[PDB]
């Protein structure tokens, strides 16, 4: 792999830690709710999904850097950057998920347009896209499983929020250029 | 005029699309109610209603191209990013529409001022100011006129939103933006 | 002291208009509710409410200016963003304060990284912690004493709203800037 095993950790805490709390948010604003109860949580999340986030960003960042020219000038304040984009998209989804379906995609679909514009690239694009398919694929087979629902006003793409695809692909823009920055970042001469 | 009709086309498409995204949030949040109802709709709003902004997406484009030094760094990163930024600002103005106007038409001109700040210049602020005018005035003619008209909370300025005087400046900074582009991407040596 | 008079004044009443705005935003969507009443307001605040923010504007430029390394490429479209940024944060937390805690202060957190990260440097940072620290410690006194209170949905932080932390460090960013600004923007060869 291109990724360092303790980059490949910090990317997969990261990810899981942000996980965390975006699936909080969407569980205490009613979002979504889980049906599931014989698995341990982890605050408001069965154990299993923070791993099978964090596992995303780790394995989006190492995809990229599998792509061709990884950015050698990407720096930290670009990365946090992009986190806190990813993030802030996230929990708006939380407070705006009972709104109408039109706005609130669309609202999505820029910050992951803008998000891209300031960060990404064509790879970057590419890893974003993979996820904004692979992503919701994998929550309506979970809803398809009585896992967890969406709110009603939230699920009409086949169960789930039609705003996962732009927010999977504004964080698979960024977990790219988050393996860009773990090799960019390691000591130079 | 500077524009060769095929980038005039696809401008006021833009629009047009823009336009009929945004105004279907207005009215299905119930920011906005039509009271027309002979003229055939497309979508949620009277057909007329996206050639009009269609024909000012491609007007204040042709027009940043009469001012001073159009600028021929423009990339379609940049104007991707102008469009979704007004998008995303219009579709905000319809879920917040209810609420308070200080904070709500504030939120809007921080939107429209960090637009202009990371992409417009001094002509493509002076076509923000002309469509700032010329829009609500066009929109308080038509509310006067019984055409249609906006939610108690959202009707200050006139019958009209106070954010759409940032809402149109934003659109006019843009729209500049994309005129200069239309140029810019033109084959080169 | 590094800033002239003039550009202290400047800072001031900007500080002190942009409060203003924001704390009005507060007040009339129930984030906040002042119980003195034997002191002269301005608009929806206190008098000395203006003040303080006014001075502690001028007083973070100012504090920037004996940090390293001030940057003279600081420019008034920076400054404008970064302050647009800053009421746009301010007033949307008046318009989000009655959800839940954790997305409200992530979503306010990812403002205020994304800020730093288009305009801080390190001294920024520096100044955005000393008023991140000093903003809420002053607004838990006074509401410890009795003189407004916050929405018991947006009281978590001992009394105040756990999203001034990010709030204020914004504001600090912005406010170095603008201390870097009125030096840089002074008259050249
Ligand atoms: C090969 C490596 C493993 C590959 C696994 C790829 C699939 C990962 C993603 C789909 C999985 C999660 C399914 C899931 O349970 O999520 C649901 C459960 O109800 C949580 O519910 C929700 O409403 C939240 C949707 C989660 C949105 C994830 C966005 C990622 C942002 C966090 C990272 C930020 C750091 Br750049
Ligand atoms: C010479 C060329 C023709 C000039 C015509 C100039 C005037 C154009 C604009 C004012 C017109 C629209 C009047 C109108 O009907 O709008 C109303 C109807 O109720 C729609 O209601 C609303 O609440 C929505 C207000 C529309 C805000 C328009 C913002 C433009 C954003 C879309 C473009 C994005 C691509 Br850069
Ligand atoms: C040495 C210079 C004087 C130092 C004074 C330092 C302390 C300043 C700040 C803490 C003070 C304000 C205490 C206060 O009364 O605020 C409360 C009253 O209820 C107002 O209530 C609220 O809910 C609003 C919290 C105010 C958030 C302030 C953010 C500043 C943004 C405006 C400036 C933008 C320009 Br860059
Ligand atoms: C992209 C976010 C991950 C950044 C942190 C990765 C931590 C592991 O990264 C390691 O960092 C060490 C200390 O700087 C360096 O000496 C190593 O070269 C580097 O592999
Ligand atoms: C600003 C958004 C408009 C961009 C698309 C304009 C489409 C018409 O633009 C045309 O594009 C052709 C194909 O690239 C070029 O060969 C022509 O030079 C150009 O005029
Ligand atoms: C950072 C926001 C403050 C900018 C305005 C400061 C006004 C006082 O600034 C003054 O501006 C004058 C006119 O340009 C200059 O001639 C002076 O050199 C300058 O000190
Ligand atoms: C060159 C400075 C880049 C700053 C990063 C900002 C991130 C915004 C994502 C929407
Ligand atoms: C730029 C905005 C485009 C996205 C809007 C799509 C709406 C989704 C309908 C289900
Ligand atoms: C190669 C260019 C890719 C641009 C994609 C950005 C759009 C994302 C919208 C959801
Ligand atoms: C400032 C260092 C350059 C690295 C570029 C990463 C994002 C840019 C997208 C165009
Ligand atoms: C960009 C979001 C895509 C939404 C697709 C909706 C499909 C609905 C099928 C029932
Ligand atoms: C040089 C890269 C510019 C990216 C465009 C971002 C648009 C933001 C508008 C608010
Ligand atoms: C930077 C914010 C300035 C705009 C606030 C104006 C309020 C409108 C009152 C009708
Ligand atoms: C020439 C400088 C113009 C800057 C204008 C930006 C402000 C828009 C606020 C609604
Ligand atoms: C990156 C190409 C330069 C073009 C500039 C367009 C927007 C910049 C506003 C200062
Ligand atoms: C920037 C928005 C301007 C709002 C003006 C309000 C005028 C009210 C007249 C009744
Ligand atoms: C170099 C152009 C910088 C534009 C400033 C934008 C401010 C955004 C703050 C979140
Ligand atoms: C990037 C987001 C981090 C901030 C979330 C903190 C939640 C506050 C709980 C009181
Ligand atoms: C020196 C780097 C400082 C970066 C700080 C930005 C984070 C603010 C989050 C509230
Ligand atoms: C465009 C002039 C350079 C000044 C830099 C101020 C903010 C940059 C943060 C990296
Ligand atoms: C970043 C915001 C910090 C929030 C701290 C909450 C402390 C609660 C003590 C009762």
């Amino acid at each position: 792999m291109r990724l360092r095993i303790s980059e490949a950790v910090v990317l997969f805490l990261l990810g899981a830690v942000a996980a965390l709390i975006g699936d909080h948010s969407h569980v205490v604003t009613g979002t979504t709710v889980y049906h599931t109860d014989a698995v341990p949580f982890v605050w408001s999340s069965p154990f299993w999904f923070p791993i099978l986030v964090g596992a995303a960003t780790a394995s989006l960042a190492e995809l990229r850097l599998h792509l061709p020219a990884p950015r050698d000038g990407v720096t930290a304040r670009q990365a946090l950057g992009g986190v806190a984009a990813v993030v802030g998209t996230y929990v708006t989804t939380a407070l705006v998920h009972a709104f109408p379906v039109v706005p609130v995609t669309a609202l999505v679909c820029a910050a992951a347009a803008i998000t891209w514009c300031v960060l990404g690239d064509g790879p970057g694009a590419a890893c974003g896209v993979v996820i904004a398919v692979i992503g919701p694929a994998v929550e309506i087979a979970l809803v398809q499983l009585g896992v967890f629902a969406y709110h009603p006003d939230s699920d009409g793409l086949f169960g789930v929020a039609p705003f996962l695809a732009p927010l999977y692909f504004a964080f698979g823009v960024v977990a790219a250029l988050l393996g860009e920055l773990a090799v960019a970042r390691r000591p130079q001469l």
